DNA sequence: AATCTATCACCGCAAGGGATAAATATCTAACACCGTGCGTGTTGACTATTTTACCTCTGGCGGTGATAATGGTTGCATGTACTAAGGAGGTTGT
């Protein structure tokens, strides 16, 4: 299921830790796998939680990565898979699958 | 294993029925003739048997279209009766 959570916290450049059950990978339970894999949600997403700034926005533009190019951009794919319904058909799968792209059309598959 | 008297009857032996085969008379069929016409023969002119050549069919198959069209379908595996196995995880214990 995954892209619920990856795509809110792109268009918002910035996802607070607590938003992973927010915005939940309807898939998956490890909690403590979190303290690591959060390197690379941040290394190209970066941000943390605190009670509240005053003037202190700017952060991301010295701390962050620039094309999204082939990473987890695309690997991705196992992270959105992992959760194939263990009897349910082909028919479901491609759902999961096409989590990556969305609707690049009309100019995007033209920068292509 | 021979003897017979005394059964129920086959012989004891008169009658008469059908049969078949002779002679006759009828039938048909086998043939020998005749006449028809067809498949007896060569020849000849036809036209389209086959071949090859040429000019120009049918169908081999390769090739791929753009005003634009950019989140899809798919219905019923099964409702029962069993119960063996693996899976879960907290914990009160080993």
């Amino acid at each position: 299921q995954l892209k619920l959570l990856v795509t809110r916290g792109k268009e918002q450049g910035y996802l607070t830790y607590a938003e992973v059950n927010d915005h939940l990978p309807e898939d998956i339970v490890d909690s403590d796998q979190i303290e690591d894999i959060i390197q690379m949600i941040n290394d190209m997403g970066i941000q943390v939680m605190e009670e509240a700034p005053d003037a202190d926005d700017l952060m991301l533009a010295e701390n962050t990565a620039d094309e999204d190019a082939a990473e987890a951009a695309a690997q991705v794919l196992s992270s959105v898979e992992s959760e194939i319904g263990r009897t349910t058909d082909p028919v479901r799968m491609y759902m999961r699958e096409m989590g990556t792209v969305e609707l690049l059309t009309r100019e995007g598959e033209i920068d292509i």
